[PDB]
């Protein structure tokens, strides 16, 4: 049998560096199972625009995220805020995990996350230099394609951004309180310096900027390749092609093609784990002092479970047989973030709405996004953190691309064409979505694609028979997404209102239009938000309200209608996290509580999501989680010009 | 260490019943194989109301079909047909598999699809008796409640089938050609006859009745059980709670929560079956003689590619180490049918709708189902056997349901409320659905929800530059699906005329309007229909028609619009078969072709769909395997009277 000190389960973001790096700094046998392999050769993943399907089959026209050979497909349970649908999820299957199949946008999250939601020992200063080293070992590009419509934009975010720090309004959604008097947003004269969303120090908490930075590096013949957790740490300098570390490493063994089942305990010490091999051959594999746990935020969870660690009253009903600690916290605690889609109308003589919409395609240094910021609190949302006036809180990554993000039902009901040359898409992420979910193994046999996930988000406020005021703070919640995500609408509106000065500025005969969701609803939205103030979002709930006018009835069903638009004129995120976390199933040292011996290192350990884009975070908690097992600093104290070298093959 | 002459894998439809009279008829050691287990004490299953939610819990409030505890979740790849939507599709898990979870409504097939559509071995006077002994075990019930609206839509149908019998015409809706002059529709006098549309000779392949026959049956206390192939043939009187056969049926053996992964083999000779229990330890079974798999449509040919059969180019490209059979049409042909839904609003005073629909609440002895018919072609469908106008073919399933079936998106959209009582449901399923799919592992390792399903359905046709005639036979059969689907519209647009007639003849004081798909848009479909006639389907093509003129465009335009709603306003049904079928991946013998000693007896083996639901058929393969293996007509000479007796517990 296999016999390893450390054994880690999933080699994602968080498994292929907790690896890497413990077989560096120890003399110990590190042994990574991984259910895929390495896809060191495939186009699909090597090349960054295999993302947008650019080597699919035409007869099969998929995306990794859609194709069971490249994921684990999380089919979850059907939506009660969103018409029942069932929105089918990925895990990345392979070296890297889902960073071998995702959009690569590489964003820390900011220090106000940190510093706030999450607890002692995980603040931004804990963790600031664990996010330096995952940047710098993929070390990303910024876009390497300036386009007019990110000037145009981000001038009109300085304008909105002055009239809000001149209001003198305590919290709004371009207000940041490192930066003082000044606007934070980048500038676009000739040799504007870019403003970094990922500054070290976290001063950018809300910003907006030209450029994110995207995970690829430039070859030397000036193609680009994907730069991931897969090649970055499991390449062919570190691993060799039977899954044997080289030299320094060779105390690392990764396994491909492992789908992992449980883990083996004796007493509430974690001594084996189990998996099959390709050839449906199961395996035990020895493990001396730890098992780590980095099988992402759907499967960690139901390894765990299948194990005999979860609700045991749940666990029992199900037939799980051995059972080895009752936490009921076990897979709960799930949260994603989510991606209304706006689309816009530009007005004008066709040359010139080609030159206003000139430079915005998709490359591997962008892929899609032009832009443009991290925002903050609407002013009316309701539903702020107690101290949102002190310190600045991220609640929207705003980004700009080209073309119709919208599903393909939606361009048919909406008449909106990917293949319309004056229309693109803006999209304000919810990046403190409400909404909190579940997971549940359905059987206790093997690992399935499909355990209970439940992740329910626009429900409806049902009123009750309490009194009014009694029931306004219990809809406040429920309706946060809802809440949420209108606002959202409202931010994008106001950018273009004021785009449609800025682009006449900059020298464009062009007129800006929002089209989706109708103009005339958002339009009505925007009024509403100026007549009823604070409390507008009562009208989510009419019969509460009481307002039998004209007017209170018109907005009532513009709210109704709308309300309908952030349920399927969206995407979910791929970001799903926390199901494990700190506090809850481990400890501040991601120790599994309960256990003798094991560890949750990936983002289901995460206590809050980060504030944009999960890949970062992930693969922070693998680096602390190296730092914590080996009883020292060794991955925050190595210089930052050591990175891992590259190989291709 | 288990040991069997022959072994089955997946206690469903087919795997129940040939367990259990293999077991009867011979000596021989019988091992059944089944991923979940029994659910004898479970009121989600042994009610039939249950079905429809009545002991979900209000906090995980999801169907049976939804519950990965209580079945497998087949999430199928986007639909290019249906704006990328990924339908997931269930197979049961449990004693009796998918029906265990289904709506118990229990349909042959009729004549005509096995004399003209299965080969010669499985003509109709072949497999009858078969169906009779499938029937009998069950003992299916008719509805308990006459409901007046029925008697209408009867009387409405009737004169509809007058008109096309005296028309002369050779092939339209309501024809059937063993009935001679009289339409074959059930008559509403006070005694009358009812309609049997499992006839045992087929004579009514057409045919309008006022009661399908559901799988449940009345216990001397009053109350209803589930009657489904898990208590028939596996109950307490055959099978201890150890899973050992009883007396007569002791060389049975049933292991539980037993998921199987693959078919081992020695040359092309299957000697022995692994699979993996609840504690995830792996068990090898031993096989003398037989493998026989019953995994369903979805899985059956997943177990058969991890096992080396299918395609040896695409089985290496993903990993599978041992390959044993080439034969690539392995999980081809994948078939299933399709439910779009038609809502009516029923105009009049309130005392008067109510009146006019009372009696049609869902219970167990009709699951919901107040009629109507098996149907044949619409006259206009260009898409007709050969000899369709010498033979009936059932092309529609007619279903009326109180409420509103579409689905809850649709709802809204449509302004159509599930708590109006004024509307009612009427269903064309199309049972000879055109669309053809196919299902391949993703991964090597284990047994998967989630295969790839390729399934695409109301495909669009990209004209070319190709002359017109040339086109339209390629065009006329992409189109096929649409082109049924809104005929079935027509069909129960149709319908509802007459009902306007026949309701009144009947003495009520209302009116029938059919408001999903939109009214206005349907009374467009009629009138083309009877403008353009057999070439009303070009007007899909616009651009290859060239006709210019404003009836022409709205004609095109409407045809447009409609095509949306038999993509959404729909379910997929979950009847998906002949994925191995007979003369494809097995012979008429059931043999898997380039296999000494294995089987596939399920309904992936069925050479084309029955016309109607599925159960019925998928047990009467199972049946036949019976004989097949025992090499004489053993289950087809036991007489009807002798069944199997159900035992609660
Ligand atoms: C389509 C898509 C787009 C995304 N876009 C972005 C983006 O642009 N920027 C960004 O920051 N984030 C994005 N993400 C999210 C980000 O990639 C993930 O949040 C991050 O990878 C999480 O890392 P992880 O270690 O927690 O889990 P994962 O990266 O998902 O790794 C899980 C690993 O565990 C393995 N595993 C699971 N079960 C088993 C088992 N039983 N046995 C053995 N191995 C197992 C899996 O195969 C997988 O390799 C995207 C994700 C997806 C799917
Ligand atoms: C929700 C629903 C509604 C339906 N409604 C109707 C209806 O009203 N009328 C009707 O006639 N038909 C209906 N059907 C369809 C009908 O039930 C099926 O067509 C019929 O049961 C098919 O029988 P089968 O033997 O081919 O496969 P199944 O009945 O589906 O049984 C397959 C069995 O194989 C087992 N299995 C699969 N993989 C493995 C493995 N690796 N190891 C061990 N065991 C395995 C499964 O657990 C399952 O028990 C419905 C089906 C569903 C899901």
């Amino acid at each position: 049998n296999l016999t390893g000190d450390i054994v880690i389960i999933g080699a994602g973001a968080a498994g292929s560096l907790l690896a890497h790096y413990l077989a560096r700094f120890s003399n110990m046998k590190i042994i990574l199972l991984e259910a895929g392999h390495s896809h060191f050769n495939d186009p699909v993943v090597t090349d960054p625009m295999g993302f947008f399907g650019k080597y699919n089959p035409p007869n099969e026209n998929i995306s990794m995220s859609q194709n069971p050979s490249y994921s684990w497909q999380g089919a979850q349970e059907p939506n009660t805020g969103a018409y029942g649908n069932r929105p089918i999820i990925a895990h990345g299957m392979g070296f890297g995990g889902s960073t071998m199949i995702n959009r690569l946008n590489l964003v820390v999250g900011g220090r106000t996350v940190f510093d706030n939601d999450w607890p002692v020992g995980w603040k931004y200063d804990d963790v600031k230099n664990y996010f330096r080293r995952v940047l710098v070992d993929i070390n990303p590009v910024r876009d390497n394609t300036k386009a007019s419509i990110t000037s145009v934009a981000l001038d009109a975010l300085r304008i909105i951004a002055e009239q809000q720090i001149a209001s003198g309004e305590p919290v709004d959604f371009l207000l940041n309180k490192a930066t003082g008097n000044v606007p934070n947003v980048e500038k676009t004269t000739p040799d504007a310096v870019p403003l970094n969303l990922n500054d070290y120090e976290g001063v950018n908490s809300v910003v907006a900027f030209s450029s994110f930075y995207m995970g690829v590096n430039q070859l030397s013949d000036g193609n680009y390749i994907r730069k991931y957790a897969g090649n970055t740490y499991l390449n062919r300098n570190y691993v060799d092609e039977n899954g044997r570390g080289i030299g320094k490493f060779s105390g690392l063994r990764v396994v491909s093609d492992a789908v992992v089942d449980r883990i083996i305990f004796k007493g509430n010490r974690a001594v084996g784990v189990n998996y099959i091999d390709r050839e449906g051959i199961m395996h035990y594999v020895k493990v001396n002092k730890e098992v780590v746990v980095t099988s992402g935020a759907f499967y960690t969870p139901t390894i765990l479970q299948r194990s005999g660690i979860g609700d045991f009253t749940y666990l029992s009903s199900i037939g799980v047989k051995n059972l080895v600690y009752n936490n009921p916290l076990v897979g709960t605690g799930l949260k994603n973030h989510y991606s209304p889609v706006t689309i816009t109308r530009v007005h004008g003589e066709p040359s010139e709405v080609s030159r206003f919409l000139s430079n915005m395609a998709a490359n591997p240094t962008n892929m899609g996004f032009k832009g443009l910021a991290e925002l903050g609190f609407h002013r009316l949302d309701p539903n702020k953190p107690a101290n949102a006036n002190t310190v600045t809180y991220r609640k929207y990554q705003l980004m700009m691309t080209a073309g119709v993000g919208i599903p393909a039902e939606q361009q048919y009901l909406s008449g909106l064409s990917p293949s319309s040359n004056n229309l693109f898409t803006l999209i304000a992420d919810d990046i403190r979505f409400a909404p909190e979910g579940y997971i549940k193994i359905g059987t206790p046999n093997i690992p399935r694609d499909v355990p209970k996930i439940f992740f329910n988000t626009f429900v409806t406020y049902t009123p009750t028979s309490a009194p009014a005021d009694q029931q306004w703070p219990i809809a406040q919640k429920t309706l946060a997404p809802l809440i949420s995500a209108l606002l959202g609408y409202d931010i994008i509106y106001q950018t273009l209102m004021s785009m449609n000065q800025t682009a006449r500025d900059s020298g464009f005969q062009v007129s800006l239009e929002m089209v989706y969701p109708l103009n005339d609803l958002i339009y009505k939205l925007h009024n509403g938000l100026a007549t009823y103030g604070a409390n507008w979002w009562h009208y989510f709930v009419p019969t509460l309200v009481g307002d039998d006018t004209p007017a209170g009835r018109e907005f009532a069903d513009t709210l109704s209608k709308l309300s309908y638009y952030p349920r399927v004129g969206a995407h979910l995120d791929s970001h799903q996290g926390c199901s494990c976390s700190i506090g809850r199933t481990v400890d501040s040292n991601l120790k599994v509580i309960g256990t003798q011996n094991v560890r949750v290192a990936d983002l289901s350990a995460a206590a809050f999501p980060p504030g944009g884009n999960t890949w970062a975070t992930a693969s922070m908690i693998g680096a602390r989680a190296v730092d914590l097992i080996l009883g020292f600093p060794y991955l925050r104290d190595l210089p930052v010009n050591d990175v891992p070298i590259l190989n291709v093959n």
